[PDB]
């Protein structure tokens, strides 16, 4: 019962994703295709990375992740297919997902296939990898690929072959580590006592504000649950609240909650109301936190 | 071939729904996950209720409905799992769904699992229930649930256990009727000869106007197809048309149609044009109808 | 392993598509339902046609295409079910889809079911057909169809019967060619040396501009890759670039690319930036191209 | 103490109006320049006409009206200067303006100077004229007029000469009636018992709705104050109210008032709330009224 | 050389203000009409009050203030004309306006004429008055006033008679204090050490934030220039800055300044950047200040 | 009959301009105050400069220009008052303004008073100056200036004293040329045969596009009326048209006109339609022209 989990920038306003899916079912008739999301800002590899980095612990072992924004479509570039090492714990605390104590996942149990454009940067950082190959074999890609549709030709199609049991090491030559393109992750800075980062995302549809300041950055500064924080956004808008596990800890509906989100990052919200939308807060705004 | 039909407020702009789905396939490998919708206004339990109340007659017996907006995530609250009684006929006329005379559904054939926050109010009103339990067993929920993701921990995960055949009565203790939270449904008033209600929804993507005035309210006042109606919206827009089965009965494109929608409620539209969008008509505007 | 590929105007903001899907799984328990898209402009048959015409070569033989915008819902009209002839090659070059040399598809291998309102015009033009029937049998549609939901009653339901192996010729009487409604496709004009057409679509989410000027129209005028073109939009915005296979051929990010899209049509874009959105370019604007 | 009343399409976002005013004070040092308005939709002669037709009865005898939208700037066209005949009563009732019984104005007491492009159509209809001349003398216009600024060269400048006492008949040759350009005023139609016109303006900043249905059209159909009217806008939105003199006659704040505006035309509003803005009502929408 | 300073809700998008001005020049040929502003939110008497309360010290003695929003137009209501007592100092410090030590203004030197609807509430509070009359004489208003234009009939017209020297006490009968309508001014509360008020206005076009917390409220709590303040907006934005005289005192462009505005009220801004516009801050949001 | 022509960033949404005007009439009772405009983007000295540089030739000799955006309000900075040298010809051709051959203006006939922040940069470039003084005397400014209102205290007030005949050289000490702050005017570059500049302004309310490419730049490259030009905006929207004197020379309504505007600069428009608004063209976009 193979699964392909599919993340693209193709949208859901026409038949583009469906063309990919038709080919996936053609190649691997028993496959289940699970949509991750298709609404990422086109060509924003850092955003795409956020939608795929946390996936493995949630999925059955053997799942293939087909993950693509492909602005270099129709060039001599070729996709990378990697078998990751650690499925990796996650969340506010760092745990396995599932009922009971969670579902522990075996190492080496997931494949990602993507443009070699840095989309897999955080996947490789957080999970490591056991093997990586350039995707070139005409057994798994078209001999004559559609120039403007490499997300289909060089990701969707070969992902379905991999789901069907095509040997990963036969997709093409092995890639050395330096040949796998990475984007630079801007660091969270210490600035005296304060941590200085950025709003990584507006958390739709709630309008919560997610920062790139991780639990580990907070722990490094001695900030734990209960600490009274001043969190300043965009250089201008300050908020003040204690760090709490969840939204309802802020008390009344509309009150500010500062918390660790389900991906492990410092975040700010209103309790059962939107923070971001009324004040037009945006990704890329500065985020400074201090006790 | 178990089915989980999944309705949430998690959106389709990131991997949140996919994390839930991964766990569903982990727990119940043979499951089919059917998206109901994920775009409800967050925390609007009355809107969520509208998206789930009409579902049972359309689905195979044994379907599990995983339905969630979870503003009390991370608190001591626990979900409710209920086996409904009547699958219930529906539509403008009140019938079974499907070809021929429709698919008759057996009683006691569907389970809903939801936050205990009133989301199931109309489900319980229209279908009744045979049994209801608090969802507490660590066999079906995490021992250490993610504080900000109870839609996953307390709905998605246990729904998959239920779909896999976990006995409903083993999820936790039985709930008495008064322990199942309800929202108040404002009634349709008789006001002399007129029926007085509200616009329950703008029917996207068409911009039809749906009211909370049901067929049964119309029947009570003697109003049937062919009756010349005056339907006043927002206190000031007195539209006049006969009640007709469908949009084309209004004649020319753009003309006003007053009709019974597919959920059994009095509605108003233009024939193959949008009523609501040009005039910015809104949910919560008053709706008065009279012969 | 039957597949139904489902394209509607029902949106993804409520349970409407899910009601259709529940019935599809009820009728054909082994089916896979693949969403094409549900976000087309309601009642715009020409737009719907664009989302369904290219599908067959991507899907396994035996796939049923359930394709619907149904403004004549609740009238005496009945759907048409057709078995197409040629699956048809496609793309910028005209080829089979898939890995290697592509997946050759047998003739007569796909069924479309749709309102008989011209939605299938381009399907029939590009693929031909072997047989066409009016959908009337109460074995495949409701005896008492919901007046305002013919997309469910007269498309979704009978599509599932067809996917389950109900004989196509038993759905109702054969239709003569003249009884299958067509929309008029406005032609691309030659105007001296220039080709004169329209913007057929803004290609979301990228904001590329797609025209109705086909590869075959370009070939007729001797225009091939490398030709320096002047492409004028809306009568007044001229652009100049060579015809290239893909976006990156324009060089620097933001530069103009004029290319053949993956559906075989002359298009214009910026390289990894949006052309249409900053300048509010729109479907229906004139498009003139000349060497 | 001469007055120039100045209406243009030049806006108030730069120094354009001030350049005109500087020249007016240069030519006629004792002049008072009164702004009518400068925010008309550029080139919309019918809208400009509405802002100038009602002016004369309000101003001291001898006032010059400099009124201009000049899309034919820099062509061989020349402005028209006219001395009107009747100052003309106005309002809901048809009266002189001012305290007591009002200020009766002598005939032949006002000059309009405008592009000869139909801007003065309604001025001439409602007031008549005694004499009209083409504005060509280099004593009152530049010998070398700025091509793109005829509103200054051919209206503002010569208006100041006229205000200073330059003889009207010396500005250039007399114009015959047929040489004075007119726009066509679309008529109010009788359609059975109903009057069928258009929304002539959204009355900013209040969002009242003004129609082209005049008091005289209402009188012709026997409609007077107290008559219960059904007024339908845009073919779709009906309203019902009695015809009243003013807004407060509707009773509660927000209630619909149907009234005669201060220019003599049938209008619709909410009492101390905006009608047009919440429903996005627009100029050019149809307006049908019936008893 | 009489002056009428004219504040209305009539806008500057048509000839309405000009009709008023024409009549003013008709009645008082030597008058100078000074526009205060015409863009107030219609019917918002509290906003109108803010635009007129600070005026007297800036104008020559004998100036008439014609100030009007007239939602009760066409009713039996009549305007009030008042001679104020103290011209009153103003500003951040409380001083006369002008060069040197400023222009000292004599008592009893200004007349306001307005609808008797509370528009003059703050004028009377801050300046006091010596005499007040109902405006009823047909020597100064029309015998047959236009029902929908009392801002012209009952304010503009009689203001011009007053400017021309018509005796104030002859406009109609004297009004007792209780017959002059007032709106309620919500007070600034002391709440422990903090002062609790509201954002009175967004200061356009800069987007500074003006509160109803006056210098005198600050002085009462011992707060002077240099005091480190915490100013919380909307319950959740706790800005921190010293109280400074001006914007540049915040240092770098964009930094927060907390200051006393030119009307004497506690305000917050960014230095040469907009505070309110990026964050959509609004009038009516709470404003709490504390040392 | 003195004139003050007043340009500020104070807007027209409250009484701020009126406070300034009241003081101007207080100081100089016979003055005429002419509004230039009050809607400039706050603190944008380059934009303010565009609204004041062309004024002198239009106004009577002796006019005082009070021109202000004052972001350094409340600091030790003081305004500059300058007597300009040449009134300077202007327009597409370079001429005097007015009827006949125009009104020749004597040298040394206009005074500007402004913040010393570079607002007068282009005034001084295009007109030169005879004398410049720092504005410090308490005879012409307040002894205790309102910290946040220097546009009133240090521009409006002293302008009225200057209009009233206060000797310019007594306002304070003479300023050396290097003490008068200037902004840098980016040059128009020659780039092979092409001229490379920027869109200096969107010409509201028409949506014409004004560039910083002057007649003199065109003359330098041999470009005169009749030359076929390619004008490229924003790097990517090319237009092609001959250089013509005016809009109507483009022929049909909506056609592209490339012309010299009334300020002497290369511009592009549509004939009696908006160019900028439909395509959201903006100030600061690149503008390249070539024959
Ligand atoms: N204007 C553009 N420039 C660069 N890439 C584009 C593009 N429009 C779409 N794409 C890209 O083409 C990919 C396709 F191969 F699948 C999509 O995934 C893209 O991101
Ligand atoms: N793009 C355009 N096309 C035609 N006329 C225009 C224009 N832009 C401004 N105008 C016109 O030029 C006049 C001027 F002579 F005073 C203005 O009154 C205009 O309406
Ligand atoms: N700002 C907020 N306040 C309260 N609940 C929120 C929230 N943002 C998201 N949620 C809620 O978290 C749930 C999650 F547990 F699944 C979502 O279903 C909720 O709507
Ligand atoms: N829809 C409306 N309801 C109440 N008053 C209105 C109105 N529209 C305009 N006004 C009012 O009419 C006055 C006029 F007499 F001068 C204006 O000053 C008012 O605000
Ligand atoms: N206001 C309207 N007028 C005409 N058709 C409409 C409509 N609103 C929805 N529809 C149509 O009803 C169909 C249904 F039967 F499935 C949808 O597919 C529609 O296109
Ligand atoms: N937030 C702000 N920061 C800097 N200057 C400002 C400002 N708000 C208004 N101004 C400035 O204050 C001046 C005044 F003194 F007249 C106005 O002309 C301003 O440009």
């Amino acid at each position: 019962r193979p699964i392909i989990a599919f993340m693209s920038d193709l949208g859901t306003t026409d038949d583009s994703v469906a063309q990919c899916k038709g080919l996936m079912y053609s190649i691997c008739p028993d496959v289940t295709v699970v949509d991750v999301c298709h609404s990422m800002t086109p060509w924003d590899v850092e955003e795409g990375a956020r939608y795929i980095v946390d996936l493995p612990r949630f999925f059955p072992e053997g799942t293939v992740f087909a993950t693509t924004t492909y602005p270099a479509t129709g060039t001599t570039t070729r996709s990378v297919a990697v078998r990751i090492k650690q499925a990796a714990k996650g969340g506010a605390r760092g745990q396995w997902a599932g009922s009971g104590a969670g579902f522990e996942r075996a190492e080496g149990s997931y494949i990602y296939i993507a443009p070699n454009n840095g989309l897999l940067t955080t996947v490789l950082e957080e999970h490591g990898y056991l093997e990586a190959y350039e995707v070139t074999s005409p057994k798994v890609i078209p001999e004559q690929p559609e120039p403007t549709f490499y997300s289909r030709e060089m990701v969707a199609i070969p992902s379905a072959h991999l789901a069907a049991g095509f040997p990963l090491s036969e997709v093409g030559r092995p890639l050395e580590d330096h040949e796998i393109v990475r984007f630079n992750r801007p660091a969270v800075e210490q600035d005296g006592e304060a941590l200085v980062g950025v709003v990584s995302a507006i958390d739709h549809p709630f309008g919560n504000v997610w920062t790139n300041i991780h639990r580990t950055d907070l722990e490094k500064a001695g900030i734990g649950y209960g600490a009274r924080l001043r969190l300043t956004l965009d250089g201008v808008l300050p908020f003040e609240a204690p760090l709490t596990p969840t939204f309802a800890d802020a008390g009344e509906i509309g009150n500010i909650a500062i918390y660790l989100n389900s991906r492990g990052y410092l975040s700010i919200a209103r309790n059962a109301a939107s923070l971001a939308y009324p004040y037009h807060l945006k990704e890329g705004m500065s985020a400074r936190v201090e006790a």
